[PDB]
């Protein structure tokens, strides 16, 4: 169950309250963006050791500035409340290997 956080601090909070956190910075008008969620959901079930959340750029622009979100869709894994890995474009297979690396 991917988590949807609409607050700026809530987003940052998730990042710091866990050892490993994977969050997909994505935006509401693309087919892939929504399309990557279904696979993301599967990944959240086996990878339940890693915390999965979703944060849009429109509702929380401040979030974009926090990680300087430049290329979307962007999938970044956070370790110890910080950056660790970056994935360009939302692919089920690309994330499979990315999420698998820390989450397996």
């Amino acid at each position: 169950s991917v988590k949807i956080v609409t607050s700026q601090s809530e987003f940052d909070s998730i990042i710091s309250q866990n050892e490993l956190v994977i969050v997909d910075f994505f935006a509401e008008w693309c087919g892939p963006c929504k399309r990557i969620a279904p696979f993301y959901e599967e990944c959240s079930k086996t990878y339940t050791k890693m915390v999965f959340i979703k944060v849009d750029v429109d509702e929380v622009s401040e979030v974009t500035e926090k990680e300087n979100i430049t290329s979307m869709p962007t999938f970044k894994v956070y370790k110890n409340g910080s950056s660790v890995d970056t994935l360009l474009g939302a692919n089920d297979s690309a994330l499979k290997q990315l999420i698998e690396k820390y989450a397996a």
